[PDB]
């Protein structure tokens, strides 16, 4: 308990947002507002549509409102002469315009603004499950579902005994009504906003609750209620099996480490074959490359990537989707004490191939190698494609930012493909450069066959962070690869995001 | 062994310091000086008293020295034809200048340079037991015998194979001899003046002597030798009653952290009721937020509050203080290894107050926030006043320098009060800002009730260490807090002062 | 660009008028003389039967009191509120002030109106947009200095503002209180006028406050006033034995300065007072150059010179019965190959020698030519010395963000400037006084003293106060009251304007 | 010493000639032109039919071939083949180049293909020394920068070459392709002569080549060239109103100059383009100043007006049928009193006001009037502006050593640059292009805008981008692309010369 009470709010774990339109909306709700607190987002043109002037929230003060505000900010309200079905004399209505420009590289509806607009309206929001309806103009249903998931306020939290209470402020019901049935449907959003807050309480969960065997049994649990076949190596089977890399990164730590592997085969099927691996560091102290304290901070979310493709894969089993899929979740702590593995030493990964450590906080690939290695030569089928998942480098803030994960890829095609699903779910990436050919050289090693820490530091190292990890695929994958470094996308005013699982079952959703 | 012979010598301490006044000197010494090495200390003026001319040692080259002595300093003779028990043709006399001026925050009788060169004197001491007469001019008992006390060179040591004798270099045996009959008497300086030593021994003890169970011990002797109750509440039993700072904080280390607490319900009383709390962070290596070097040593001194506490106790049970007393001593070592609390944590105090751990160095706060919070709530009595003291931060240096202890007082009075005890004992404090509502928003976190440590580094940070504890104070707790930050004070010219048991018994002392 | 700026400090005017409940309801007989209300005070003031009766009193005010929260705003649109201009809506927001502060804060918690009002002026967009401010706290000073602070007086070169005086005029305000307060709202307005010329100077950039333009601001108000001004400029300082104020600007492009502006009151008074502050219109360090992210906001240093300037224009301009000396050391911490060295050794005009062993410690030296000069250069005695000036950074981790650091040579003194900055809202708090140990941080082997600690933690704030006190006159025996105002002087990246109010509180009660 | 390297720059002539084997057959009748051949081909090429009739094929050679390792090379003594020289011996060097190549680096491989050669020419002592090197690739204009950048023509003080114009002249290269290549010879000469004059600019230092050397270069050259040019030098910047390029400059000894040279073709034409060029002589960081590991190689900070210049040089000397204009923004970020402040606030010829807040991001600045002046006040409108710049060392973090990172508001303009990059070697790769998340980055509360940005990890290549972007013209419809050249500029600290063949690859296929 603390833990097995965490584990068990992850398991049942139900969103608190539903999606519908006016419409339906209007037809549901005769008797007034169903709701006393209403956010209206939308654009300056689509705050001024006619169809404003019908919504059951519409008074002159909302129309003065909406004259009022400012681009990029909320204009708040008292609605009065507003029927509701609480009675109140006033609704308190909140307008938050969002600016209409989008560059190419970036989701045009803009659910960056929406998220920031929605988390302010949210915070005037005291009591216990207070219903708030969201009123939308975009109809970029994926990505408004997502945006608002993400900041409807079921993050993780402990403070005032919330332990006792799933570790959850129960703060807010948001219904989003959108200006049509969406598509995808309600249903379909449904599942998407659960898995993105999912995957947000996974991160921002400190390693006290979160640890390596503690996701491994909520991994298990999401099995066997899917139907879905699981596969655990844990501790010295790791060792005694050559997974020499997650063995190694893992061994000092209290929870010994694990290669957890979900398998899903479709009814009627296969479309594409699809491996997830996903970087599991459920802390990373930096081992003996021991962080200062103001860069350890935050490592509890090292496990974005596992919890990324692991939400992913939930979302993909939930909506049937026609694709055969495995997801390999690299589960570690980088602890620091005598058992550590060292700067020097030299690792046999399961690829067979020698690794000299000459940085032990560069041991997120070394988990990755052994996992996309185990996806690639391992398990029961050959993926066409094979994603992985990290928060990987300081450097992937540097070179894209923090609100697009850079990708390394091995085909063009693909990787149009993949920036398409991260404009569509608005989790946004961006290329990083794959030129093998020279980030290979990074690795030289006198004693091993590569060394894991680059050389030089300023030569592409987001580049090469995934050009190491490539190095462990099976020399027989003929497939694409597509790797994603999500290290500061996976969080927002130091708060987690759920980045990740959206951009991934968009993906997937689209190959044919 | 090695640690039980530190152990027998701490339980058995007494101090080579005597007291005692020119009158009386005179009665029991007619046959000549007691001595042959004599320090007479004084002002300019009392320096040139015509009592001083019927001292027993006064001769023309002391009245030489009297005339060339300089401010601040120390000039020595050798004094021929002053009759002496040794029948030694020459004594040697030194005459030390205790300059005059005093600021309003010091100690008007200015005990700092009368260490200085008590100490500086006593340099010349070579042989076992060789008796020294201090001779001086002040009538300010108490700060005159902390001073001596701690010059005394008692002190811890291993030098020269003395492990085997106690830990201790025996060269000298000091009798202070005031110009009358000093107040407090003699007997009352002795008990402090033995608290103060055995103090500095507690604190520049290294860990591999005195550790958390060896301190525990220590007490626990003389709880069974004082007549006062003791508790102990030891490891796991810390973490199963929910002491989760204290536990947290220290249960990497290889022996277990511990909670003692010392009762005193006097014959006949009571004339306040006063709880001490006192941090015993046997050592600090940082734990996973590592201390570099340079700030790692000295850190067998982060038990100094814990020390402080103790001794204040056993001299204010020993002069059978009419004020019921408790003292909570915070045992921990603050270790570096895979169970280390880590940066992300977040750890349930014994308040009931969730916190979100930033920085593993600041860990006294959080050993101190369960040891108020047990003062507060879980004891057999309700303080009127709560005093808890640590080696906190180096900003307390930084603030109120390397001689005044910084002090976080909730009520104006009693923070007076306490300076006045500064004053008159030579341990000296200063206030620090007390304001709650610009402290607290240092300490924000999104996931707990709180973090430890603060946002910015450049916002009354020794003060916020003392908003911190105060966090954990019961709710009920409508009393006085002091809180003595003496990170510094504790040390000097690289070794331990014994600061905090004789402004402490000084504050007692005065309480109605 | 400079002349600009200059005109601008010139002729400056506040934009904050000060008024009662009474009055109010007596002059505008139409409603509201306003469409922009905010509402400002404690869970208790804001539930009195008195709210009630104010002119935008409303069912919807009445909900947004009971839904705020402390310490935030909580805006409305009130309908059916008469106003002067006949609007459907008037904007009101209510701010809940905190009622809880501890005993070294000013119980009104100014701290907390000042980030209201300003959250709530952000709304306003357009030019002299009049914006009713009716505030439930009776003390005045600390209310005009908070809300004079945050009118949005700024300096500020954002879209083309250079020709419009380098201010974004975009709020007139009216604070309106309870009863007709004290200080008078003429009082008031002299003093929010101080605050916020206070605020423009120290955010200005050297670019157009230097030490000419400066001099150049304190020589024109010196006229204006009836005031004598004296200016002792470069190489007259060099000759003169001004050797710290001298070489820490001897480097720069534009001279060092001395300046020092003088008042006798028209009644005679007893009460005499020097001030004294730091004009350091840059400080790069010298050749202890600060790195990047220790010289941004270093056109602050300046800020201790502006304190002290705008105080001295409050008293004179409210004729308070003092006479005062006010000066200002002017220099530009440069560097260059004429820039002072880390090891070269200065004569003070107080004749004692110094080694310097950090040149980016030389806001001490420019104080300890002008303590001295105002000490025994002068042609009056002060019974009180204040020097005021942005020190050190130990000041924020001493005292804080919020409390500007005071070593004082006087216990009682020393209350009565804290109690100033109580009831001034601009804070303060004691740093330790105890010379005996800060004057052996400064042992020199070649000098009479150093100008930089020896070791940094022990009481740092303290010893940058006790050198300043080192070169004081021989002959002074009267108090001593030097202020670190290092952070103080700023808050979210913008000046605060702090110093003249709690300096005119504090000549106010002498 | 200046004037000598000036008359170096004026009249440079490369040391390479271009051929192929037809044309060398028909002249060198008598056996091989030189003693000392390098081939370089890959794996394939090098065991073709074809290589067996080339006039230094011969059995050592052939073992060569064997036993020559991927990307290495392997040396003989060939016995046997004639040769004009008649020596019993030629030298031979077989290089193997790698086949492999990403999609995003140029197939030929020309990153080996100079460091085989660089190598190969280590060995080569005597002045004017004959080589030839038969490639077999036919991607010409990749192959000629390559061996221009490495036939040993760069900058060099070395043993008094001071004399002999700065310039060890060791080597003759002739480069054979198999076929007549296209570009045409004369194509590939003006190139590699462009190529060779840039890395001669990049690694002269800043006593030879400063802002005055540099613009004597180029008016000497617009003379030559019969091109226009406009220099807008010192107290004229200031005059005129351009703030950022004036202030970064003004404490140098040497003034900031911005030098304009234009091209109307003799054809006509539609294409019209305006190129920018940072040209930061030296970058000692001002008051920001580098550590010295840091500032060694910052007389390379002038690589993107090298860039610029020297294709424009090679456009007009192709007669190419693109209207040109090309911008130098010259300046020499010093140190000294009248450096610009952390904290000043600069009013930039697009009027906008940036308050400084990093005295060492200063080419954003001088590139902000460049790309303003480029767009709005020149006699026309360009379709598209590339600037061209050594901007950031987290260039180098986020596309390498080898990639030019690249901000670009066009799709498709994007892609044809990179398609440039890949055909002449000189290869980019994109930097996330999303303005609105890279302006809020430089918010200031008393200007238009900071300088450098508030994070450093939210992809700062993109925020200076987006710098230079916010002083565009705001008539400026067209194409931006911006080129981030920090770290290909140099390779074993030596300047590579790259940029003008990446330009002037974009400019031919417009
Ligand atoms: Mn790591
Ligand atoms: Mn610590
Ligand atoms: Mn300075
Ligand atoms: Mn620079």
């Amino acid at each position: 308990s603390g833990a097995s009470e965490f584990v068990r709010s992850c398991v049942n774990f139900e969103t608190n947002v539903e999606f519908t339109d006016v419409d339906a909306y209007k037809k549901t709700h005769t008797a007034g507002l169903a709701s006393t607190f209403v956010v209206i987002l939308g654009t300056h043109a689509q705050l001024r549509e006619d169809a404003l002037k019908e919504l059951p929230f519409y008074c002159p003060a909302v129309a003065e409102a909406i004259q009022r505000v400012k681009k990029g900010e909320t204009y708040a309200v008292l609605a009065e002469g507003v029927k509701n079905e609480a009675n109140e004399r006033f609704v308190r209505v909140l307008v938050g315009e969002v600016p209409s420009e989008a560059s190419r590289t970036n989701c045009p509806a803009r659910p960056d603004v929406v998220a920031s607009l929605l988390s302010a309206a949210l915070e005037e929001i005291k009591g216990p499950e207070t219903k708030v309806d969201v009123f939308v103009r975009s109809t970029a249903a994926l990505a408004i579902a997502v945006a608002a998931a993400r900041s409807a306020k079921r993050n993780f939290t402990a403070k005032e005994g919330l332990a006792t209470r799933g570790y959850c402020d129960n703060c807010v019901r948001l219904t989003v009504v959108f200006p049509t049935a969406p598509n995808p449907s309600p249903s379909e959003l449904a599942v998407v906003a659960t898995s993105t807050q999912l995957c947000q309480r996974l991160v921002d969960a400190p390693t006290n609750l979160l640890n390596t065997a503690t996701f491994a049994e909520v991994a298990q649990s999401y099995a066997k209620e899917l139907g879905c076949a699981v596969d655990v190596i844990c501790g010295e089977e790791l060792r005694e099996r050559g997974y020499g890399g997650i063995y190694s990164v893992g061994k000092c730590a209290v929870e010994a480490p694990r290669l957890v592997t979900l398998s899903y085969k479709p009814k009627d099927e296969t479309r594409k074959k699809v491996a997830l691996v996903g970087k599991g560091i459920v802390y990373d102290s930096g081992g003996l490359s021991l962080k200062p304290t103001n860069f350890m901070t935050g490592m509890k979310r090292d496990m974005g990537g596992a919890a990324a493709v692991f939400c992913g894969f939930l979302t993909a089993v939930r909506l049937q989707m026609p694709i055969e899929l495995s997801c390999t979740l690299c589960l570690a702590e980088n602890a620091i004490g005598p058992d550590a593995y060292r700067n020097d030493d030299i690792l046999t990964l399961k690829s067979g191939k020698t690794v000299e450590v000459n940085n032990t906080d560069a041991e997120g690939r070394l988990v990755l190698g052994d996992g996309v290695f185990h996806a690639t030569h391992e398990i029961s089928f050959k993926p066409d494609v094979l994603v992985d998942m990290a928060t990987l480098t300081g450097a992937q803030g540097i070179a894209t930012g923090h609100r697009h994960a850079g990708i390394f890829v091995n085909d063009e095609e693909e990787e149009l493909s993949f920036l398409k699903a991260g404009r569509a779910s608005g989790e946004t990436c961006f290329p990083v450069l794959y030129c093998p050919e020279y980030h290979v050289t990074e690795f030289r090693s006198p004693v091993a066959d590569m060394r894991n820490s680059v050389k030089q530091v300023n030569n592409a190292s987001v580049s090469c962070a995934g050009q190491f990890v490539a190095n462990h695929l099976s020399p027989d994958f003929k497939g694409k690869h597509i790797h994603v470094d999500m290290a500061f996308p996976a969080f927002e005013n130091d708060k987690a995001t759920g980045f990740g699982p959206a951009l991934l079952t968009e993906y997937l959703r689209n190959l044919r």
